[PDB]
């Protein structure tokens, strides 16, 4: 419209990355803690996907009949867990979709991600880029435990430079869905406190149609946060 070849995937990737780049900076200038918001939204979207799938595939929720989001803090082990029972991710998705983005130099493999899928690098960046990279505002590493209906449970790790994926030695523990694990920095220890997580979760979960729980306490159990 004002530049050459704006319809190109090269331009679409740059425009999407610029958009994400501006969303994270703007959040840092106003201090908005978008990552947990993005995690709850991204978990809700995965539940929407598997529920849309269940509308046509009768045996889609067989691995896990509940549609929840469960957030858990491990102040001892310094970990943040966001677990959804959504569509889940196959190993192919973790490697060729998320892995291609997480691995450095993603802009080299734009045409490799173009050869009809309906999921291009720029589209994946616009959909999941803000949530993925805002996690590195508070975390040093992102570990993804995911079990899709058409694959076995895998575990996937990245520091936004390299990535690695193995099969879960524990087997099929999720049934279906994804657990996002953030290895938070020491300067992000505030988000291991129950009160700040419960408050932030209830804020971002007020308008979510899916039940969202937080591991709360002399006995611990899942607490409804609406
Ligand atoms: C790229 C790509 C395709 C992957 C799509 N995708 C993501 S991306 C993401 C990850 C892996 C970790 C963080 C901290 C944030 C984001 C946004 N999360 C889920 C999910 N829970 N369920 C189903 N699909 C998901
Ligand atoms: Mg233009
Ligand atoms: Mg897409
Ligand atoms: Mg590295």
């Amino acid at each position: 419209s004002h530049m050459l070849r704006e319809k190109s995937e090269k331009f679409a990737f740059q425009a999407e990355v610029n958009r994400m780049m501006k969303l994270i900076i703007n959040s840092l200038y106003k201090n908005k803690e978008i990552f947990l918001r993005e995690l709850i939204s991204n978990a809700s979207d995965a539940l929407d996907k598997i529920r849309l799938i269940s509308l046509t595939d009768e045996n889609a929720l067989a691995g896990n009949e509940e549609l929840t989001v469960k957030i858990k803090c491990d102040k001892e082990k310094n970990l943040l867990h966001v677990t959804d029972t959504g569509v889940g991710m196959t190993r192919e998705e973790l490697v060729k979709n998320l892995g291609t983005i997480a691995k450095s130099g993603t802009s080299e493999f734009l045409n490799k991600m173009t050869e009809e899928d309906g999921q291009s690098t720029s589209e994946l960046i616009g959909q999941f880029g803000v949530g993925f990279y805002s996690a590195f505002l508070v975390a040093d590493k992102v570990i993804v435990t995911s079990k899709h209906n058409n694959d076995t449970q895998h575990i996937w790790e990245s520091d936004s430079n390299e990535f690695s994926v193995i099969a879960d030695p524990r087997g099929n523990t999720l049934g279906r869905g994804t657990t996002i694990t953030l290895v938070l920095k020491e300067e992000a220890s505030d988000y291991l406190e129950l009160d700040t997580i419960k408050n932030l979760v209830k804020k971002y979960s007020q308008f979510i149609n899916f039940p969202i729980y937080v591991w709360s306490s002399t006995v611990w159990d899942w607490e409804l946060m609406n």
